C-alpha cells in the first residue's frame, strides 16, 4: 500500500506551463502503476495519464497527448504545457498494484482500477 500527496497546484496563465508531483510513500514495485485523473466542473473523474514503474510503459488520453508528459524520479510528475482553461480541475494522483498475470506494457483506464488516491489539488487556467 501507499500513501499519496500532490503539490504543484494552484494558478496559471493561458499559454503558461506548470508541473504537479505526487509523492508516493510506501512499496513501489510489484507491478506498481501511477496516475493522474482529473475533474472538470461538471465531469466524470476522467483519466489524463499513467505510468508502469518498471519499463516505464506510459499511456495519455487523447486531448493531452503531446502537451503533458508523465515521468518517474519515489515521486511521478506531471509536466503540462501550453495550458488552456479548459485544462482548469481538480487534478487526482492514482496509485494501484496491478495482478500478477498483467502485461508489462499495459495500463487501465477507468477510475475504479486505480486502489489508492490522493486528495486532489486544484489547478486553474486563467
Amino acid at each position: 500500500q501507499v500513501q499519496l500527496q500532490e503539490s504543484g497546484g494552484g494558478l496559471v496563465q493561458p499559454g503558461g506551463s506548470l508541473r504537479l508531483s505526487c509523492a508516493a510513500s510506501g512499496r513501489t514495485f510489484s507491478s506498481y502503476a501511477m496516475g493522474w485523473f482529473r475533474q472538470a466542473p461538471g465531469k466524470q473523474r476522467e483519466f489524463v495519464a499513467a505510468i508502469r514503474w518498471s519499463g516505464g510503459y506510459t499511456y495519455y488520453t487523447d486531448s493531452v497527448k503531446g502537451r503533458f508528459t508523465i515521468s518517474r524520479d519515489t515521486t511521478v510528475y506531471l509536466q503540462m504545457n501550453s495550458l488552456k482553461p479548459e485544462d482548469t480541475a481538480v487534478y487526482y494522483c492514482a496509485a494501484t498494484y496491478l495482478s500478477s498475470d498483467y502485461s508489462r506494457y499495459a495500463l487501465p483506464q477507468r477510475p475504479l482500477d486505480y486502489d489508492y488516491w490522493g486528495q486532489g489539488t486544484q489547478v486553474t487556467v486563467s
